[PDB]
């Protein structure tokens, strides 16, 4: 892989399972309190989130972002996304960054 940076700030444990027709994306969540955080996912060449819950999904053209929901900002928050595409990949990649803060 290219050049990852480090979080410095919370922890995020991301699942993922491809039935072909869709791909699941999990993303656990744990911080040491209440703060704002944003996951950004690409999505593959032609792929688009279907499926989340736990977070606010968005959709920036091929990508797709996931916030704390009304319950899910406290020190930890777990939430997931399916994609739609071609079968094995659906998600060019899934980076972490709360409120600007890449973890």
């Amino acid at each position: 892989g290219p050049t990852t940076p480090v979080p410095v700030s919370g922890s995020l444990e991301v699942k993922v399972n491809d039935w072909g027709s869709g791909a699941e994306y999990d993303v656990t969540l744990n911080l040491d309190g209440q703060y704002d955080w944003t996951v950004k996912v690409k999505l593959a060449p032609g792929a688009t989130v279907g499926s989340f819950w736990s977070a606010n999904k968005q959709e920036g053209n091929g990508y797709v972002i996931f916030t704390p929901v009304s319950w899910n900002k406290g020190p930890t928050a777990t939430f997931g996304f399916i994609v739609n595409g071609p079968q094995g990949d659906k998600v060019e990649e899934i980076t972490l960054e709360i409120n600007g803060q890449v973890i």
